[PDB]
């Protein structure tokens, strides 16, 4: 199942298929100034039947901060940057608003307390935990980042701003989507860390791992890039490793970075795609 | 493109492939005995369309009129008042109205809500939308929700296809939807048509070409008591895609009526039954 495999395929396809954008996006290079241009492509999809965990080895992947981003927004449930600086990570500092927080952003909304549970307002998160185990057949197991209410609120859209769970013979499976997704860049970061809270909402509700989907809206790729890209898809590709989870962890919210470990990462070796500002 | 070609192939593949929900009490049960009503189902599907034909199914009847009835009261209309759709000679939702008439705070209301802030002033999603295909085309937050969370609790109903995605490259404009759960027997092919025909009424007064139609469907499922039928309808003989008319003269979304809506040649299959799920 390989995401090397699927990863090839889709970046291949943008590249002798993609439809290039120039009044349309302004993206000077952070390094020579220079425009940055895309090549893209209309709704991808990868599938994985989580037999390995989803992860590049033809280039390295930042799996630690992957998980400890993702620990900010699901578990604490947090627009602030300073929890995530605390954290150890400062990738989003550049959207950090005047009190800190990135406005009413990603954390901000699962944590709000919209959902009448049991006579109590209970938030996303919570809500959906609880139907996972108490009502399994249902159809709505449904996460929304993208509030309609609140855009202008927040200091940045979400990529990825939706799942949907399916509870199908006692396994749980995982539906996500990214509205668009840097390839290159964002992408492989976000395939393993969405995939890593399939397994940790599977352990705690007591259900097998089913199998794990990643929709791509607009697939696209900068044309910078190419040159490695094309470089990487020829690099040697390894089995997937093995991730630990601490099994003892019975409560979400109990988790903590210590509790997760990649074993045998075997990887190709540097390969950095300059970012466009 | 083909419609029936590809409805075809998910309707097997759930027969072939799909995992009931037999050992769950589900709160879908059959109208007639209520008896607990099971689906069997396939997880993420999708259909691709370029346009060259109007995606219709041909082997039964799909009721075309209702369709563009209910996607004007949504989204022109925006309206969750269930009278408006009565005025317009449909009484398919009366079941959903509450006291004040209103399915809630569903649907039109979430596309009628004025929370976009635009030269100085709030618009809704579709406002919003329009505004930026035209003015600000290439952006990657081409996108409706009706899910909203804080809203969810205020709904009579929610709804299934409740998202689109545009995308205007090179002219072409794009649209891909996204239905939560969708009864591949009654609601997909009368849900996928009326897409379609919003798709076109936009491209015709934003002044771009057809592009892409993509319909993805989070639980593609079909009742267990709608199968033989299904098996029936497979077998039929399918015919060549008719042509949808919309008035070339309109040039904005909300002058639109029914009557600038016209299917022809819509040659189609026998009646085939469908028990009612509820």
């Amino acid at each position: 199942t390989q995401f090397d495999k699927q990863y090839n395929s889709i970046i291949k396809d943008i590249i002798n298929n993609g439809i290039s954008d120039e009044f349309d996006v302004r993206t000077k290079w952070d390094s020579d100034g220079t425009p940055a241009h895309t090549l893209s492509v209309i709704s991808k999809q990868m599938r994985f039947d989580n037999s390995e965990v989803p992860i590049l080895t033809t280039k390295k992947v930042a799996w630690k901060t992957a998980i400890k981003e993702l620990l900010w927004i699901w578990q604490l449930k947090s627009n602030d940057v300073n929890d995530l600086n605390m954290m150890g990570v400062h990738i989003w500092d550049q959207w950090k608003q005047e009190d800190g927080t990135i406005g009413h952003a990603y954390g901000f909304q699962l944590g709000k307390k919209n959902r009448s549970l049991n006579g109590e307002k209970v938030d996303q998160v919570d809500y959906l935990l609880h139907q996972l185990k108490n009502n399994p057949s249902s159809r709505r197991h449904i996460t929304m980042l993208w509030n309609p209410d609140e855009l202008d609120a927040m200091a940045l859209t979400p990529c990825v701003y939706e799942t949907q769970w399916y509870v199908k013979h006692g396994k749980l499976h995982l539906e996500v989507r990214a509205r668009s997704n840097d390839m290159a860049l964002g992408n492989p970061f976000n395939v393993f860390q969405y995939n890593v809270l399939q397994r940790m909402i599977a352990q705690v509700t007591g259900y097998e791992l089913g199998e794990y989907i990643f929709n791509i809206g607009d697939c696209h790729v900068y044309t910078r890039h190419i040159d490695n890209l094309k470089i990487q898809m020829e690099r040697e590709q390894f089995e997937a490793p093995e991730l630990w989870i601490n099994p003892e962890v019975k409560d979400f919210y109990d988790f903590t970075i210590d509790d997760f470990k990649l074993i045998n990462y075997k990887h190709g070796d540097k390969l950095l795609f300059e970012v466009a500002v």
